[PDB]
């Protein structure tokens, strides 16, 4: 993965300022683990994530059994994090997923940016724009959507 | 069009802050103009303009032809942001916009989060997040 031409070091990674922020980029580094158990220690009680506009989870166990399921089908390979920045209560990711789907071998780059909403430093909301396209053929479950 | 379980208000569109975001509001006020003309008017020379992944254009010529061609089979009929952000010299907006297709009449919700960057005022980068889907069947022109 190749920094894109519009890629500002002013935003980068690496300049992550906030408590918020360096918690965000933390839980983006621990997507590769691919351990639901892992990420859902990241979220409060009162929480959601969602993939635009699929159906959203509400609750830490509903977020818990959907990254689990995704995680039955799907390796995140790599996560490249072009931009992090931070306004009113939310953090913005700019980035790159690399996702593996598990039966087939193939792999795909998506283009996704993630607005992350944190409370007490656990994550109240979690919601990431990017082309659906490929994500059904990605991944092997029907996404209700 | 409803408002989400999970706006804020801490960063809704009616408490922009700088002049960058109220820019960038007007700027999606504009949207439903249809009128790439008027909206070229933003951009600055330098510049672009991407619907995620599709092929990006640079330079503000580029960025016209695409608008045109848009909004030659499409019109935006509302746009509603939900949030309107900023962080280190860029934008953000998490908004809904209702694209309209001429040739069927269909209607179509896209759940967008776009980001904006500006230089002196004027829009040097611009590319739109959302499910692209339906958005083939929206706009009648080949996606590439």
């Amino acid at each position: 993965i190749e920094q894109p031409r519009w890629a500002s070091k002013d935003s980068a990674a690496g300049a992550a300022s906030t408590p918020d922020e360096k918690i965000v980029l933390e839980f983006m580094d621990a997507l590769t683990s691919n351990d639901a158990a892992k990420l859902i220690e990241y979220f409060a009680e009162d929480t959601m994530y969602q993939n635009m506009p699929l159906p959203p989870a509400y609750g830490r166990d509903a977020v818990e059994q959907t990254l689990a399921g995704f995680f039955t089908v799907v390796s995140v390979d790599a996560v490249e994090t072009f931009h992090i920045g931070s306004s009113n209560g939310l953090v913005y990711t700019e980035r790159v997923d690399v996702l593996r789907a598990l039966p087939t071998g193939k792999s795909y780059n998506f283009s996704i940016l993630g607005v992350f909403q944190l409370t007490e430093g656990k994550i109240t909301g979690w919601r990431d724009y990017f082309d659906l396209r490929e994500f059904e053929e990605a991944v092997d479950l029907p996404l209700r959507g």
